């Protein structure tokens, strides 16, 4: 007597597009973006697809499992919505349909892991993920990676390193130590003296452990500094002049605005003179420092809200200084990814082909470049600006036929900081994925998992000896989007049942204002495929009409048509007049 519809608009692995296309996400790693897992770890996503899991206090079912919940879900739907037709034949026949397409894709897709898992594991690349101590990605997802155009693995040379990287076709790549999983007592790698890595860790904190100072200084003392450096009535004037010009010339950064900005009188008009600073306002005499002076400008000129300071770089984080090799090792791995970072937006962005590691791993480039980053830390200045002025000094040789602009710089710099702030608290730094979905490419992100279309999966691991049959067109359906970042819930089914409840609403609209010709006629309107609207009736609508002030006038009303097949009219009469009860209907 009531029917909860039980298909979810949301399952794991699962995204249903705008034409009830049915696609199953196989994942490679955890994240939007960034690859959240790593080194080991890498295969626990699909581990968990194919076998499912239980860690960090959460349990996860494979996706046979899932999509077989599904099944029995969309059959209880479809029995349901079957009952109902012994009483009006034509009940619910556009969500029945539906229901069925679904149902018979996610049929198909279990038979194709079924038959993977069983036929087509001979070289046993999927079992392994079982029964492997550290499991290798199979050979299909390797040469979907490798084949990639939008998802990229980057490798770097933290001193600890892991042997165990799992992304064997890195673009962005360095030399490594040894591993210490590469020696017998397994405690610590065999360094090597030479590329990126050892310079960036040897220049910052150096064999005779000579700390390198931080002097991350803020706008206002950048400005203060820099004034200064210029020092041991006019004077005055000279002073608020090249004061003003360097605070409006860094101000006018973040926001342009701040071009109309003036330290040569005070808020109320007042000149910034002698007597008005050292009489009017005592915060001066004739032997004070010109600190002082400039700060005392500052107080009189501009509020407090101008100093507010901007968005923080991973390079800053508030150390005063590199102080153990520890700290050098984490500077080194942040300039690293920067570089990484980079090395990715020029592929993605097709500027160019190369490998930057490559480049900053051979002399003189490994060295000058840690020195400078090492000069920028002491002067206290932005570290992406001197990786990227490097790059523009050479981008000839990194492959690029261009500089990078101001814009590309700033966006990398975003990219950068986003993500970095993302992987900070890895266990391992030696290897990272980074995807855009925003781009063309065989790589999708999907409820939180770094994806790929299963299908494709599937055709490259099958060599092709298996028909995908009704499932031959997805893989390229599912590019036809215009973004790879599939939405985690399915709007084609929640829009089934949304359907219906506009049905209702429509049904008491028309009741309420008292129009009975109008209700029969979109009673027996014809949706694009055919079947009738009141298919869509149940106990609660049937109820709203047939007990209805205006029932008499429909009853006379439906006596009266002759465009109406006599099946229906007898359905109407049958469900609408005072046995043949529709049950009621709800959902999730
Ligand atoms: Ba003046
Ligand atoms: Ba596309
Ligand atoms: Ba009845």
């Amino acid at each position: 007597d009531v029917i909860k519809f039980k298909e979810p608009e949301r399952c794991d692995y699962l995204y249903v597009d705008e034409n009830n296309k049915v696609h199953i996400l196989l994942p490679i790693v955890g994240g939007d973006e960034i690859g959240l897992d790593n080194t080991c770890q890498t295969a626990v996503e699909l581990i968990t697809f194919f076998y499912g899991s239980a860690h960090s206090g959460v349990t996860k079912y494979s996706a046979e499992h899932q999509l077989s919940e599904y099944k029995r879900q969309l059959e209880e739907d479809i029995k349901a919505i079957n009952s109902q037709k012994k009483i009006s034949p034509h009940a619910y026949d556009d969500l029945l349909k539906e229901k069925i397409e679904r149902l018979q894709q996610i049929e198909k897709y279990i038979e194709l892991i079924q038959v993977l898992k069983k036929q087509y594991d001979e070289q046993n690349d999927i079992r392994q993920l079982r029964t492997g101590g550290i499991p290798q990605l199979p050979s299909g997802v390797k040469e979907i990676i490798k084949s990639s155009e939008n998802a990229f693995a980057v490798r770097l040379s933290p001193y600890d390193n892991d042997k165990f990287t799992r992304f064997d076709d890195p673009l962005f790549n360095v030399k490594r130590n040894i591993s210490k999983y590469d020696t017998p007592s397994r405690q610590a790698p065999i360094p090597i003296y030479e590329g990126l890595g050892y310079r960036l860790r040897s220049t910052l904190f150096p064999e005779d452990k000579t700390p390198t100072p931080i002097n991350k200084k803020s706008l206002r003392d950048k400005v203060k500094s820099t004034v200064l450096s210029h020092y041991k009535d006019e004077k005055l004037n000279e002073l608020i002049t090249n004061l003003q010009n360097e605070l409006v010339k860094e101000l006018v950064k973040s926001d342009p605005q701040y071009s109309k900005l003036s330290l040569s009188k005070d808020p109320r008009g007042k000149e910034i003179n002698y007597d008005y600073l050292v009489n009017s306002l005592m915060l001066v005499d004739n032997d004070s420092e010109i600190g002082d002076w400039i700060d005392t400008i500052l107080d009189a000129t501009v509020d407090s809200t101008v100093w507010v300071a901007q968005a923080s770089s991973p390079f800053y984080d508030g150390a005063k200084e590199i102080s153990s090799d520890r700290d050098a090792d984490k500077i080194s791995i942040r300039v690293q990814y920067l570089l990484a970072e980079a090395n990715i937006y020029c592929k993605t962005n097709k500027l160019s082909d190369a490998n930057f590691g490559e480049f900053f791993d051979k002399e003189p480039h490994a060295t000058e470049i840690a020195k400078r980053v090492k000069e920028g830390f002491t002067q206290g200045a932005d570290i992406e600006p001197i990786i990227y002025d490097y790059i523009n000094s050479n981008h000839a040789e990194l492959g690029l036929k261009s500089p990078l602009t101001g814009k590309q710089q700033q966006e990398i710099t975003d990219k950068f900081t986003k993500h970095y702030n993302t992987i900070k608290e890895s266990p391992h730094f030696d290897e990272f994925f980074v995807a855009d979905p925003d781009k063309k490419g065989n790589i999708f992100s999907h409820q939180g998992r770094i994806s790929c279309h299963f299908l494709d999966f599937f055709t490259r691991q099958t060599k092709g000896k298996h028909p995908l049959g009704d499932l031959a067109s997805h893989q390229e359906a599912l590019q036809e989007g215009t973004s790879n970042r599939l939405h985690h819930k399915n709007e084609v089914v929640a829009q089934g049942y949304e359907k219906l409840d506009q049905f209702k609403k429509e049904v008491v609209k028309l009741l309420a204002e008292n129009k009975p010709k109008e209700l029969l006629d979109y009673l027996v309107a014809t949706s694009p495929t055919g079947v009738p609207n009141y298919s869509m009736l149940s106990k609660e609508t049937q109820n709203y009409i047939a007990y209805n002030r205006n029932w008499p006038a429909i009853q006379k009303e439906l006596e009266k048509a002759t465009s109406i097949p006599e099946s229906q009219k007898q359905d109407l009469s049958r469900l609408l007049s005072r046995h043949d009860n529709l049950s009621a209907i709800t959902w999730s």
